[PDB]
């Protein structure tokens, strides 16, 4: 099947087609059918696999435009680097035109990310110890979100984020769907599916 | 999402809406865009997730009707009993009616599956002892097998067919697409995901 095959809004189509996608990995193919009816789940392949867009779709799909200002974010994804935070971020702006996402990171200040937040933002795409920080200060606000992703759970957890994921996981409302996207699945990632989720599906692409 | 927007034959679509079925359940929904395309599937599931028409609807789809006197099968689904052969030769004469299905399995005379086989066949049902006899005797061929499905793996495990199972697949064209329901992913299956399928994407509902 064609990503058009799938339920997507025309804008975002018009987007996958301009950026060169046509047909999903396997990934995707698996993954959109459910994570598109609003389902938890849990996806384990190697990167490279097109993991990004199997949670940046049904984001752009979930969320309806707005333009109100200072408004709060109604998805948060949380990566372990800043590389990987702007990626992601680059990838979800492309495929979901209609909404304001905003990352945050490490290794600059705080003035600039703050000011973003504070003119709105749907989705939030962050670093765990920044969000947290800004989540402390009162600037970011989590308590609309409706879709929460923790991508490459097994590197937050080799880089020391776990309190800093849950902390932030448990500011979200527990009515949200929740993805999980992780190489491997270490015992912390299924604590995480058993405190988190909602009997998520798993789909591990092997080999 | 709804059946109809999966690249399914109107017949097959008037056939589930015929019987109520508008909404793939989890495993289907996953499983189905991957399956329709010619992929290998692991789908970690039991009875009561559907998972019959998971493998069921990608069958009646690839294949086409032949009238060939003495053709080979061109699927193959492996079960562990006739209880189970008998449901799942049912479920995938629902959806095709246009294949010639034969369930093969024990406990029961050789004459009428062989006539079946010798007489022509586009799927086999069987369990996997009977149907190893039949490798043997040359009466099954798996030549022209394009679709191998293990329906309830661990039974299978459980019950001693290790050996058969291994032995049938090994019979098959490595080109066919292998699909395996296994609720419990124990050593075996493992084994055999690495020897006999391609690149599988596993699909866990349970
Ligand atoms: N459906 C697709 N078709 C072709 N390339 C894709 C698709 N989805 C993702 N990619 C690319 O796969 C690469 C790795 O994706 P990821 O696993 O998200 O890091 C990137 O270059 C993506 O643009
Ligand atoms: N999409 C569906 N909607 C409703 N019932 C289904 C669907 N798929 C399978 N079933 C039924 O679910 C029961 C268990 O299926 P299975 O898990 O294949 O043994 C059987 O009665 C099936 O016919
Ligand atoms: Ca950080
Ligand atoms: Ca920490
Ligand atoms: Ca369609
Ligand atoms: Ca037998
Ligand atoms: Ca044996």
């Amino acid at each position: 099947m064609e990503f058009k095959d799938f339920p997507l809004k025309p804008e975002i189509l018009e987007a996958l087609h301009g950026r060169g996608l046509t047909t999903p990995t396997p990934i995707q193919a698996a993954a959109l059918p459910l994570a598109l009816e609003g389902k938890d789940l849990i996806g384990q392949a190697r990167t490279g696999t097109g993991k990004t867009l199997a949670f940046a779709l049904p984001i752009a799909e979930r969320l309806a435009p707005s333009q109100e200002r200072g408004r709060k974010p109604r998805a948060l994804v949380l990566t372990p680097t800043r590389e990987l935070a702007l990626q992601v971020a680059s990838e979800l702006t492309a495929v979901a035109p209609h909404l304001k996402v905003v990352a945050v990171y490490g290794g600059t200040g705080y003035g600039k990310q703050k000011e973003a937040l504070l003119r709105g933002a749907d989705a939030v795409v962050a670093t765990p110890g920044r969000a947290l920080d800004y989540l402390r200060q009162g600037v970011l606000d989590l308590s609309r979100v409706e879709v929460a992703v923790l991508d490459e759970a097994d590197e937050m957890l080799s880089m020391g984020f776990e309190e800093e994921v849950e902390a932030l996981l448990s500011a979200t409302p527990p009515s949200r769907q929740t993805l999980l996207f992780s190489a491997t699945l270490p015992s912390w990632a299924k604590r995480l599916a058993e405190r988190y989720m909602k009997n998520p599906v798993l789909i591990n692409v092997i080999k």
